[PDB]
């Protein structure tokens, strides 16, 4: 501080099928995205973006670590090992793999997830929760 070395900034959902944007600013209140919802189409095909800056120094060994839980109940965990990364003046992005919404009713409703972002130091970069719902139509 005032400037940290590594800045989460943004999480988008990349999605082209979707009418509206799905983007969590990660440098306002973290708080608000419980009460928030992404909406998805079920099957559609997305990924999720990260971005990140690195203001100074090399960081090693850095990871995303999402947990999904529905209902309250942990049904899914997935890391992504994102890499060693320098200092520059833009923003890093890192994108998980094409993925699809689930599909079909007993499918559908919402999900919330816990997303960390961190190093091979357990540097915690950023934690931060937030929900993603499938319907039937956008």
């Amino acid at each position: 501080a005032m400037v940290p070395n590594v800045v989460v900034t943004g999480l988008t959902l990349v999605c082209s099928s979707a009418p509206g944007p799905l983007e969590l600013d990660l440098t306002g209140d973290l708080e608000s995205f419980k009460k928030q919802s992404f909406v998805l189409k079920e099957g559609v095909e997305y990924r999720i973006k990260i971005s990140f800056r690195v203001n100074r120094e090399i960081v090693s060994g850095m990871k995303y670590i999402q947990h999904t839980y529905r209902k309250g109940v942990k049904i899914d965990k997935t890391d992504y090992m994102v890499g060693s990364y320098g200092p520059r003046a833009a923003a890093y992005e890192f994108l998980t793999p094409v993925e699809e919404a689930p599909k079909g009713m007993l499918a559908r409703g919402s999900y919330s997830i816990k997303s960390r972002f961190t190093d091979d130091d357990k540097t915690d970069h950023l934690s931060w929760e937030w929900n993603l719902t499938i319907k039937k139509d956008w």
